[PDB]
């Protein structure tokens, strides 16, 4: 599923991202962006082995289980393709336990390059949140 932006935000907000570990709502929304495009089904292969998977781009070699992964974590205790259903809460909640991880939202380059310390409330200018 390819989200629009502000069903993106609502459905985020309503899962309990908005703030969530001091990350305002449009961080979530600017990292969404730019990892997935919005799009639940998008998957990247990484150098490792490793490979990416939903609208977060959670990595398997410690977050998720994909057969495929040698000597990798299943630390959010489920398969990477619960991470690409249409219903994103097992990416939230997998996304709780990976910014509560230590190194906050750094853990998505994308966040780290294309969205901290720009203006993230745009993201969810013009949304009924
Ligand atoms: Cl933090
Ligand atoms: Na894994």
């Amino acid at each position: 599923k390819v989200f629009g932006r502000c069903e993106l935000a609502a459905a985020m907000k309503r899962h309990g991202l908005d703030n969530y570990r001091g990350y305002s709502l449009g961080n979530w929304v600017c990292a969404a962006k730019f990892e997935s495009n919005f799009n639940t089904q998008a998957t990247n292969r990484n150098t490792d082995g490793s490979t990416d998977y939903g609208i977060l781009q959670i990595n398997s070699r410690w977050w998720c289980n994909d057969g495929r992964t040698p000597g990798s974590r299943n630390l959010c205790n489920i398969p990477c393709s619960a991470l690409l259903s249409s219903d994103i809460t097992a990416s939230v909640n997998c996304a709780k336990k990976i910014v509560s991880d230590g190194n906050g939202m750094n853990a998505w380059v994308a966040w780290r390059n294309r969205c901290k310390g720009t203006d993230v409330q745009a993201w969810i200018r013009g949304c009924r949140l």
